[PDB]
């Protein structure tokens, strides 16, 4: 029907740093080569997509920012053969081509045709399908999600279960996945430890959900706004410290509570100062600290050496160090199987168009993931 | 026949930093509860001992450094159990008290009680056995080797075997041991596997043995020094690469001919650059490196977070990893039965009256391990 043809859509545009976002008509150009089409269903706020607004991730303006989503395929350009129209589908923001030095190691999940780290906004191609005001709008991390309608390359979609509710599930398109595998696959957190969680929204919250599923018998959640103590304790957390009721530096504070240092920290807010007293926290000579927060852009961090040498891990990763294509899919499988929760994450539904509201409730520390439907 | 008694003998030691050590008479009190006191044999001319010279490493001064030999047991204090008076032992600059909760941690060497983190420059009990001209001298890590004498605790010795040369395996108290497990054991080099490593002193060509023992297929070493390169390659490296050859920074030519990063980098030299440099010349979504070096005192670093975030994993650790008590016993074993060979690392024996020309040797680059026989 829409097939072949271009299509005239609502997508929220990002015309300049720091300003709202405009909801306006967009024209999404039909799936090339090994392209797809999809209908977007739900799409998640995530912390990172604030990070294109604010300046603190870079990538090309103007653009269509969103990367946490669920939709179905409208249709798929010629030689797809992983998705077919009707497939719920979950966007990719780190592809897995399945070729790459990366994609076949068996550790990696960076793969090397990402549009992280050098950002051209654009499809694999070099070309954009988003057309508004006559201008070529940008692409965000092949994904784009803040729109009716998006094109993103075969391998940076996955087909996943025709049963799943997408107004959930679009969780595991990033801030659930990220949180849980950091803990899980990243971390590895062992039965009985002692985990420090620095950030309490989204991905810290799903965290503490992996440290949890993991076997740690102590998981203390950091943060700076105490109102997010309550979810945490409800997913996992067994204590929760303000770093604002004590006298004295909060990584003393937390190695004196773990008895000598935690055995698993993980930075999950983007501050370069609490990802260095992430990894001091955590015990000297077996500690292991995970970077999980976004750090402003091009900025140095400082840090003594000795911190490493005496032992310790630092280690950091993007989506939880899931292999893309190939987890989504079995995530989906395991929530359809209940064997983890995403209802605790979500604090706020909205329709697509009060997009703005949803980063309103964002900033101001209201909520968790605000899901917005189409 | 000296037992239970105060012994007279030359020692060298360190009046205060930038100066040659001085061979003087000095009193080494007897043992007392759980001490040792073991005639030294011979010690090796680590750089770290050069680092309490230069300031780079810092403890309390004067002092009697060395901190990598294997002597004999001349007495023991009351309550010692595991060595006793003509057992061939090696002192451990890192204890194993097999007590606290990293000596129970399967993967912690970093006991509590080591005189690293807030250096007394004592024994256990905060006294020194050292006396020279009515002044008491500071031992250094509870070792102090640089002395025909020396008094250590009992959970700073190990008891290694009877036939043991002790003129080679002095250097598993230090350098060969701190470089292969490093390799082995910190990093865990996987076969067929591309290594990167910096420095090739007696460290970095133990690093380059565990390497080749843990079956990698490319060991790519580095070093400002081309007198370096031979050696390194006869234990091991398959291609050797100087800095200084070179207009475009040593991390973009490692990547380049790594064809996009290695799996594991070693900095094994001590300076805040190289250790930016060998986190980033590994693969950033699964590249391991190892900071084995000993940087300047205090001095921080400057990095980027996002090397981490990708993927990459960044570590240290203080002697390879290796429970001290435990594992030297066995590593002198296995040099009895030919697993690994020490005579590479060997370039100048010496009779410990020539320390100063020891040193000199290392400083002017002429040297790898110069061993001294007391
Ligand atoms: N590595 C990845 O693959 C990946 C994926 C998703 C998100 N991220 C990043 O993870 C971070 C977390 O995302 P989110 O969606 O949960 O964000 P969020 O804003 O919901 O959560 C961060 C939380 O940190 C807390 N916080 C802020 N300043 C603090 C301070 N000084 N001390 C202690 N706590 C403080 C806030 O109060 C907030 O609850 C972001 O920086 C985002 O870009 C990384
Ligand atoms: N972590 C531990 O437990 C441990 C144990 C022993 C030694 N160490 C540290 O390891 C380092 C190595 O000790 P070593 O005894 O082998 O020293 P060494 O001086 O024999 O070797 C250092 C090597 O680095 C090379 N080098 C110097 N500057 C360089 C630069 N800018 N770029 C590239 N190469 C450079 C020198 O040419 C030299 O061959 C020291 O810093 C020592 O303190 C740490
Ligand atoms: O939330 C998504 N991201 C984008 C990829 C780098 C980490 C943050
Ligand atoms: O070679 C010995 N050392 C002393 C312990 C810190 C690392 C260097
Ligand atoms: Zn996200
Ligand atoms: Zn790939
Ligand atoms: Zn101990
Ligand atoms: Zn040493």
């Amino acid at each position: 029907s829409t097939a072949g043809k271009v299509i005239k859509c609502k997508a929220a545009v990002l015309w300049e740093e720091k300003k709202p976002f405009s909801i306006e008509e967009v024209e999404v150009a039909p799936p090339k080569a090994h392209e797809v089409r999809i209908k977007m269903v739900a799409t998640g706020i995530c912390r990172s997509d604030d990070h294109v607004v604010s300046g603190t991730l870079v990538t090309p303006l103007p653009v269509i920012a969103g990367h946490e989503a669920a939709g179905i395929v409208e249709s798929i350009g010629e030689g797809v053969t992983t998705v077919r129209p009707g497939d719920k589908v979950i966007p990719l923001f780190t592809p897995q081509c399945g070729k790459c030095r990366v994609c076949k190691h068996p550790e990696g999940n960076f793969c090397l045709k990402n549009d992280l780290s050098m950002p051209r906004g654009t499809m694999q191609d070099g070309t954009s399908r988003f057309t508004c005001r006559g201008k070529p709008i940008h692409h965000f991390l092949g994904t784009s999600t803040f729109s009716q309608y998006t094109v993103v390359d075969e391998i940076s979609v996955a087909k996943i279960d025709a049963a799943s509710p997408l107004e959930k599930v679009c969780l595991i398109g990033c801030g659930f996945s990220t949180g849980y595998g950091s803990a899980v696959k990243v971390a590895k957190v062992t039965q009985g430890s002692t985990c420090a969680v620095f950030g309490l929204g989204g991905v810290g919250l799903s965290v503490i959900m992996g440290c949890k599923a993991a076997g740690a018998a102590r998981i203390i959640g950091v943060d700076i706004n105490k109102d997010k103590f309550a979810k945490a304790k409800e997913v996992g957390a067994t204590e929760c410290v303000n770093p604002q009721d004590y006298k004295k530096p909060i990584q003393e504070v937390l190695t004196e509570m773990s008895n000598g240092g935690v055995d698993f920290s993980f930075e999950v807010i983007g501050r370069l100062d609490t990802m260095v007293t992430a990894l001091s926290c955590c015990q000297e000579a077996y500690g292991v600290s995970v970077i999980v927060g976004v750090p402003p852009d091009s900025q140095n961090l400082s840090m003594n050496p000795m911190l490493l040498l005496s032992g310790r891990t630092w280690k950091g990763a993007i989506f939880g160090g899931f292999k893309s294509k190939d987890s989504v899919p079995k995530l989906v499988a395991d929530f359809m199987a209940k064997k983890f929760a995403l209802d605790p994450l979500i604090t706020h539904v909205l329709p697509f168009e009060k997009i703005n509201e949803g980063f309103d409730l964002l900033r101001s520390g209201e909520s968790i993931r605000t899901i917005l439907t189409f």
